């Protein structure tokens, strides 16, 4: 009931059994098997070479280089294009045929993943997987000399791999389902509507990141090659050379060359070079029209990033002012000038008139942000996948669990990423650290996570579910809510449309101005 050495492309791979329970019940485990070469800086990824005997998968490997947390040094290497699998094991035979989901992590567009709850609770292989990030991953001039999205095809890279070689593992290779968060979740929008997954993907579940959310994809990327060449000290008036130049520059200082609302600073993320991402995002969802999705946010998603244009809400000692907020909705809408300006800020304070508390405020702030960043990208990309729909099935949801005590007893609410440990089953890998009621949200995210890996139908697998989460379509606008006691009311529709038909049909009629 155990695998031992697997026999993959590039040779026998050999990884570690963990024994679960007492009656025979086991998971095994992989880790740093490559899935491309050691990569070249600013250079697509290459195949990896195969190797004699067995290749022993038992740690973590480096992962790609990076800013550390105070950006004045670096951790990672150059040598970083590993994955690892999880694959669950009854008593009786070893797995096989079982759904492949594959995580792809988000933080670098705005740690540790362990995918053992998953696989054993769900009984699905779990892949992790490293990819390049920042500007090792996104640098580009925006045309053939440095086209940029090299973080991208890594990520294609590993999927690609495995669709060949998860067989041997117990896996199915023809029902691959992408998951991610944030960065993570926008990666899996972007890979669903690449020309490059065609064949590839069964699947797909975007958590609080959409390939439309506005920090996704870089318009000016040339903008941003520059201002790194000139800290490098790398010549700026050829676009050619300057590329050359860019990739001989020590990786290190490439990574540190770089150091207004938050989002006119999301810098090296990926860009629309006719390739990987033949056209603007929203035009390619017929690439997708046989992808099964889901795709959702967090109802306080915004909230840590208000916090950062705004500290004033995070604590009743301030005040947030209309002025304040104005200022913050101005630099948003500057294309649409004065007039959508005064339109969007006219729109959220309507409720101030009624309710001028500073918690009403500072709610409506959040608000904002979350709309802006993660919501109503969010529910244009649920639409366009809807309209391009195939066989597809499509699903909304918010997340709403609290994980803490909020600023304001009514802010009700989970943050960005707070989503990822209940869908990762930290509840019960770390029990000690959570409530009963983490345990519940835990499980029942996992059942809907794995029911819908194996069917497409998150009401319909290996594990029972709270409520019937119903298809998504034009008509209903149906998402489920997802609270530590979820019943048939769960099922809710309309979120905040007032705020999506202002954002898509109102703030979109008027001007540019110049
Ligand atoms: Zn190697
Ligand atoms: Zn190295
Ligand atoms: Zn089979
Ligand atoms: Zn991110
Ligand atoms: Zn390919
Ligand atoms: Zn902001
Ligand atoms: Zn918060
Ligand atoms: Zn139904």
């Amino acid at each position: 009931s155990k695998l031992g050495a697997v026999y993959t492309e590039g040779g026998f791979v050999e990884g570690v059994n963990k024994k679960l329970g007492l009656l025979g019940d086991s998971v095994d485990i992989f880790k740093g098997i490559p899935f491309a070469a050691p990569t070249k800086a600013l250079e697509n990824p290459q195949p990896h070479p195969g190797w004699q005997g067995t290749l022993k998968a038992k740690n973590f490997k480096k992962r790609c280089l990076q800013a550390t947390i105070t950006q004045d040094s670096t951790y990672g290497d150059e040598d970083c294009l590993y994955l690892n699998i999880w694959v669950p094991q009854g008593r009786k035979q070893v797995s096989r045929d079982l759904p492949v989901m594959i995580w792809i992590y988000g933080g670098a567009f705005l740690y540790l993943y362990d995918g053992e709850e998953i696989a054993t609770r769900g009984n699905v292989i779990v892949v992790t997987f490293n990819y390049r990030v920042g500007p090792l991953g996104f640098l580009s001039t925006g045309d053939a000399n440095l086209p940029g999205n090299y973080g991208l095809r890594d990520q294609h890279m590993a999927i690609a791999w495995v669709k060949r070689n998860i067989a041997a593992f117990g896996g199915d290779p023809d029902n691959i389902t992408l998951f991610g968060e944030s960065a993570g979740g926008a990666s899996v929008s972007l890979q669903t509507l690449s020309p490059y997954n065609k064949g590839l993907i069964r699947r797909a579940i975007s958590q609080s990141g959409v390939a439309l959310s506005p920090w996704v994809i870089q318009k000016n990327p040339l903008f941003w090659a520059k201002k790194v060449a000139e800290k490098v000290g790398c010549p700026v008036g050829d676009a050619a050379r300057m590329a050359q130049c860019l990739k001989v520059t020590d990786p290190r200082a490439l990574t540190l060359a770089y150091k207004y609302p938050m989002l006119h600073y999301v810098g090296f993320v990926p860009v629309i070079d006719g390739d990987f991402i033949p056209d603007d995002p929203i035009n390619l969802y017929a690439n997708a029209a046989d992808i099964d999705y889901i795709a959702g946010t967090n109802n306080m998603d915004g909230h840590i990033f208000a916090s950062i244009d705004m500290p004033a809400i995070n604590k009743g000692n301030k005040k947030v002012t209309e002025e304040d907020f104005y200022k913050l909705v101005s630099e948003f809408t500057i294309t649409k000038g004065l007039r959508g300006a005064k339109t969007t800020f006219d729109v959220y304070t309507e409720s101030w008139a009624q309710d001028p508390s500073q918690e009403n405020k500072k709610k409506t702030v959040v608000d904002f942000e979350t709309d802006v960043l993660f919501l109503v990208p969010t529910e244009i990309a649920l639409a366009q996948h809807r309209a391009n729909a195939k066989s597809a099935k499509t699903y909304a949801y918010l997340f709403s669990h609290p994980s803490r005590m909020p600023v304001y007893p009514k802010w009700v609410g989970a943050d960005h990423a707070d989503d990822i440990q209940y869908v990762f089953g930290k509840p019960f890998a770390t029990p000690t650290g959570y409530r009963p009621q983490d345990r519940t949200v835990s499980k029942a995210m996992i059942a809907y996570w794995t029911n819908f890996a194996k069917t497409g139908d998150p009401n319909m697998g290996d594990s029972a579910v709270p409520t019937h989460w119903e298809p998504y379509t034009t008509e209903n606008s149906g998402y489920l809510e997802i609270t530590k006691k979820m019943g048939s009311s769960s099922m809710k529709r309309s979120l905040r449309t007032n705020f999506l038909r202002y954002w898509t049909l109102t703030y979109l009629a008027l001007p540019t101005v110049t």
